[PDB]
């Protein structure tokens, strides 16, 4: 048969929408998953999506023959400032492919290699920021993670120096960028968008959207007036030609990929670093195993692309951190054509599936009776993991492009951190995940005793 689809409390016209009225809608969703199963329908006025929690359905939607990346309502609100950079453009849309072809070359094994030196530059500034601290003082973890991640993509990707550690308040781009994500996320719970009480908010949006674009204007500016032969993301953006179309990328699009890269390729990573340092601190053995591994690979003052390549264990910490709290928490798909999802559910073409990744990772029939446990080891043999079971980086062609960049910077700095530093959970931090589309622990702070080792 057709089963009728499960689906939570409705409120007349408001449908399900009053359910999502919260700061933590993805958490609220996980909860409703938990209550409802492996697939439920969420309907709001105008839209309708099905959330998918279960590996069985997921792998079925992960099939490119049947389901293309769809722009979820979130994305569409991100799309007002990201237009059609890779993140927030349809698959069937000239600029997507173009920018893939044009822009991928910047993520290949050799590029990783040149990027390395400049990662280190950063990860050093950090280590040093933490080494210059006095007794009384703690580190505000996800704040400083964010200082790292952003300066890194800046220099790696664009050879601009945000100079985040030269500053004690978060960076103007960070601030207007956060308020933009927060906007996109509230616009999702709005009964009535055109209400006059949201006028102060639309103004605030344009204000921050500008700040962001300003910084691109500074970035492109200073690439003009430069002794370059940079081989980064920007030179490719600005000068590659899509071998499929012979064409290069329009100014308008370039300026969307700049914004895209400066957001998506730093926020998700610092999220990880912080969930990572979280579970470490809450699990003092795991910390120790990985802090030792580390002592004995990073034998050099300053690490090296291959040195990072051996942090076997610390890449395992990271996968797990990402397994528990996937910091880009969902992707979206439409039905390419009418189908039936696991033999039970009739989809019309156009239908919006939507993958709760943090629930996908908690499918107990895949991972064991103990999903909520932070066990890096479950990542001893990559082999054992069924396909479509650990998708923290999306699916098929529509997949994190920055992936191996990300793991590489996390693995890098995590590792250096693990090596110069004793980390004391001084306040018994209880985990608070802040949502702004992506996820990041909030108010997570720690103390760091050095092992006075220079660099
Ligand atoms: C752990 C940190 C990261 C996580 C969890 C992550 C996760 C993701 C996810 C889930 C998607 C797909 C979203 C969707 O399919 O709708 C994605 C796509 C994308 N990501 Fe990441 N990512 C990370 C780091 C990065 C890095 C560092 C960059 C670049 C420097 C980056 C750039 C991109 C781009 C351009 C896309 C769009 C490509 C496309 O779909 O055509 N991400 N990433
Ligand atoms: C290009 C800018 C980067 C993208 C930033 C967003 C990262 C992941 C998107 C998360 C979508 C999660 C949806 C949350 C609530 C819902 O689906 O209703």
């Amino acid at each position: 048969t057709i089963k009728e689809m499960p689906q939570p409390k409705t409120f007349g016209e408001l449908k399900n929408l009053p359910l999502l009225n919260t700061d933590k809608p993805v958490q609220a969703l996980m909860k409703i998953a938990d209550e409802l199963g492996e697939i439920f329908k969420f309907e709001a006025p105008g839209r309708v999506t099905r959330y998918l929690s279960s590996q069985r359905l997921i792998k079925e939607a992960c099939d490119e023959s049947r389901f293309d990346k769809n722009l979820s309502q979130a994305l569409k609100f991100v799309r007002d400032f990201a237009g059609d950079g890779l993140f927030t453009s349809w698959t069937h849309e000239k600029n997507w492919k173009k920018a893939h072809n044009i822009l991928l070359p910047s993520f290949s094994q050799q590029a990783m290699k040149g990027y390395h030196a400049m990662m280190v530059d950063i990860a050093v500034q950090l280590v040093q920021k933490w080494e210059r601290l006095n007794a009384d003082e703690h580190i505000e973890v996800p704040e400083d993670m964010t200082r790292l991640t952003l300066d890194t993509i800046g220099l790696c990707g664009f050879n601009y120096r945000f100079n985040s550690f030269y500053r004690d308040q978060p960076h103007p781009f960070i601030t207007s960028m956060v308020r933009a994500l927060d906007e996109a996320m509230n616009k999702l719970q709005r009964a009535n968008p055109d209400d006059p009480a949201y006028d102060e908010n639309k103004r605030q949006f344009q204000e921050d959207i500008k700040v962001m674009n300003d910084l691109v204007d500074k970035i492109i500016a200073d690439r003009k007036a430069s002794g370059e032969q940079s081989d980064d993301l920007l030179t490719h953006m600005l000068n590659g030609k899509d071998p499929e179309t012979g064409e290069p990328l329009d100014d308008e699009n370039i300026r969307y990929q700049i914004i895209t890269f400066l957001i998506e390729g730093h926020e998700t990573t610092s999220g990880l670093l912080s969930f990572a340092l979280y579970f470490l601190v809450k699990n003092p053995h795991v910390l120790q195993k990985a802090a030792e591994e580390a002592a004995r690979v990073l034998v050099d003052p300053v690490p090296s692309y291959k040195q990072v390549k051996q942090l076997k264990y610390v890449g395992m910490v990271l996968n797990e951190a990402l397994r528990l709290w996937p910091t880009a928490p969902a992707f979206s798909l439409y039905a390419k054509e009418d189908t039936v999802l696991g033999g039970e559910y009739p989809l019309e073409k156009g239908d919006e599936l939507m993958v709760l990744i943090p629930q996908l990772h908690r499918d107990k029939t895949i991972w064991g009776d103990d999903v909520e446990e932070f066990r890096p080891e479950r990542f001893e043999n990559p082999s054992a993991i069924p396909q479509h079971a650990f998708k923290p980086f999306g699916n098929g062609q529509r997949a994190c492009i920055g992936q191996q960049f990300a793991l590489h910077e996390a693995t890098l700095v995590l590792g250096m951190m693990l090596k110069h530093f004793d980390f004391e959970d001084h306040t018994n931090y209880e985990l608070d995940i802040k949502e702004t589309l992506t996820l990041k622990p909030e108010g997570f702070v720690v103390k760091a005793k050095s092992k006075k080792i220079p660099l």
